[PDB]
């Protein structure tokens, strides 16, 4: 029952600050102004301890599936290959990536009906909101 208030499917609302979030992870101009323009669904499901969380954007359609604590390989959006953990604290999952000798987190929780996203690379955080589909 441990994500049961993340489960569901949940459409991108609105953004702040993220094509500043991805200069800082190294994103290129070209994907920057793509990606920036989507609007992606997010699906999310449990199975057992197994979680799943697919996108699905008119960018790219892209799906992890892991344990908590449990690390994985991940190929992102903008096509870097990262070693991913994610973990619980206090009902935020916190998603951390790997790679390059860099590091990005990423939180997902729940605040009042929306699902909130803060991607962290250094200094500069986005804010990114969903609301269910
Ligand atoms: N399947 C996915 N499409 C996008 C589009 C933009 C983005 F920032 C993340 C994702 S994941």
């Amino acid at each position: 029952h441990m994500c049961d208030a993340f489960v569901g499917t949940w459409k991108l609302v609105s953004s702040e600050n993220f094509d500043d979030y991805m200069k800082e992870v190294g994103v290129g101009f070209a994907t920057r102004k793509v990606a920036g323009m989507a609007k992606p669904n997010m699906i999310i499901s449990v199975n057992g301890d197994v979680i799943t969380i697919k996108s699905e954007s008119t960018f790219k359609n892209t799906e992890i599936s892991f344990i908590l604590g449990q690390e994985f390989d991940e190929v992102t959006a903008d096509d870097r290959k990262v070693k991913s953990t994610i973990t619980l604290d206090g009902g935020v999952l916190v998603h951390v990536q790997k790679w390059d000798g860099k590091s990005t987190t990423i939180k997902r929780k729940r605040e009042d009906d929306k699902l909130v996203v803060e991607c962290v690379m250094k200094g500069v955080t986005s804010t990114r909101v969903y609301e269910r589909a």
